[PDB]
């Protein structure tokens, strides 16, 4: 019979027999009984009543009302009356954009934010720095702009790529996100993924290479900042001071992914520093590096996060890590619990939205296909009980942009899988089903076309063309 098409699925929908042809908001009340992230939305033939426990729940209730208005706009016969009582399963529901790989203009970020807010995402993570570019301006380090923000080409295409946000643009983004219920999380990836920083400031590295250029290809860089160099710590203190001014979330993602330690092992400065500190290997050195960085953050009231790299011993109890490596989700849940770490689920089997969504679409010679149906199969807890998985804070989907050069390409791969991620982060398992989700997503094609002039239809051949290979 007649249903709503709200994504994410609300925790409770009680449908009634009457029909509503108006969604005029008749009441909008803050009530003490509901939690601050919760709302109750009642649809009657005379209009709608919204109750919420706080500003956060109110934002979510208005987001549901927006989807119901989009449904009603396409249903002249009216929509069912009913009561929706709703609160998210997980408090962290995030997407990550990758302007380091391909710069995202301010106007395009706005559209990306409006779309994620429509699905009740509440975290926007900015991957600001990598091998292919550096997008955060830092006073006192002008070569980040003149060198690190520019590259000669991408994958042999001969086409230079550059870009850097202004401080005013980033403060605009923060306010734009806050008005839509979204906290912004900057990432300064360290100690690796740093070829762009090396191109600008080779003196920060164990083996300075003045001829180094910003990377124009994918693949792994072995260049790690040298923890023995005072300039490194002065630089990151300056970076973190800018983040304190710009990003009121106070959370700084430090990255830490894909940082092989070969060059630390060989570095003549790091070798003797390890001898002085009685460090037996470079994992102990990595632990000390993160601890020193966390101490710098703590001076500003900031807190770190990391990509989980499978060695829980390098993090400090109470810190948050992101599980991402293929095949490691269950082990990561267990090891982070034992180590006293909090966990965000970003498993690349379900959440890496750079991967093609239909078999036969560009995989660049290595990417597996993650279909919409596969994505929807994600339970962030992997069926584990609360005593084993209560340290999981939520779900997070990166849209890595090595191969996504503009917003058109970004949205093509981000959606509709981001809709499934939204439901995995928000909806209790007891209201989730592929059949129901698929039904609603079909209706959402018209909703998103109407509201955003954007088409979420996916076929193998309708991905925008690429210039490479
Ligand atoms: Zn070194």
């Amino acid at each position: 019979t007649a249903q709503y098409s709200i994504i994410p699925e609300p925790s409770r929908t009680e449908l009634r027999q009457e029909t509503a042809k108006t969604l005029q908001l008749l009441s909008d009340q803050e009530v003490p009984t509901l939690e601050t992230d919760a709302y109750r939305l009642t649809v009657t033939p005379q209009g709608a009543h919204l109750a919420s426990g706080g500003r956060e729940g109110r934002i979510y209730g208005l987001a549901t009302l927006r989807q119901l208005r989009d449904q009603l706009a396409g249903q002249p016969e009216g929509i069912p009356c009913g009561v929706i009582t709703d609160k998210p399963r997980y408090p962290w529901r995030g997407l990550m954009v990758d302007p380091a790989r391909h710069f995202i203009p301010a106007a395009d970020l706005k559209k990306f934010v409006d779309m994620m807010a429509y699905y009740k995402f509440n975290r926007l993570h900015l991957h600001l720095t990598d091998n292919q570019g550096w997008r955060l301006p830092v006073p006192g380090y002008p070569k980040l702009k003149s060198v690190a923000s520019r590259r000669e080409e991408s994958f042999g295409d001969g086409i230079p790529h550059e870009g850097m946000y202004t401080k005013q643009e980033l403060k605009e983004l923060v306010a734009y996100c806050a008005a839509r219920g979204i906290d912004v999380i900057p990432e300064i990836d360290m100690p690796g993924h740093n070829q762009a920083l090396h191109a600008a400031y080779p003196e920060f590295f164990c083996f300075p290479k003045p001829d180094m250029n910003v990377r124009t290809t994918a693949g792994n860089s072995k260049e790690l900042v040298c923890p023995q160099k005072p300039e490194v710590w002065k630089f990151y203190a300056s970076v973190f001071n800018e983040l304190k001014d710009i990003f009121p979330s106070g959370i700084v993602h430090l990255g830490g992914d894909e940082a092989p330690t070969e060059l630390w092992e060989k570095c003549p400065l790091c070798r003797e520093a390890r001898t002085r500190a009685a460090m037996k290997d470079e994992q102990e050195q990595m632990k000390a590096f993160f601890a020193k960085t966390a101490a710098l953050l703590a001076k500003n009231g900031q807190t770190p996060q990391f990509w989980y790299e499978g060695n829980a011993g390098i993090y400090h109890p109470g810190e948050t890590v992101y599980a991402w490596r293929q095949g490691q989700a269950l082990q990561s849940i267990e090891k982070t619990k034992k180590a006293g770490l909090n966990l965000i689920m970003a498993s690349s089997e379900y959440c890496y939205l750079d991967f093609p969504q239909i078999q036969g679409q560009r995989n660049w010679g290595w990417m597996k296909t993650t279909t919409l149906q596969k994505c929807y199969d994600l339970d962030p807890a992997f069926g584990k009980p609360e005593k084993e998985a209560g340290h999981i804070r939520g779900v997070h989907a990166p849209v890595w942009a090595e191969r996504l050069p503009d917003l058109n390409h970004l949205l093509y791969r981000a959606y509709p899988r981001a809709c499934a991620i939204a439901e995995a982060g928000w909806s209790p398992m007891g209201v989730r089903s592929w059949e129901n989700f698929r039904r609603k997503l079909a209706d959402h094609r018209q909703f998103i076309l109407k509201r955003f002039n954007y088409d979420m239809e996916r076929t193998q051949g309708n991905e925008p063309a690429f210039r490479w290979e």
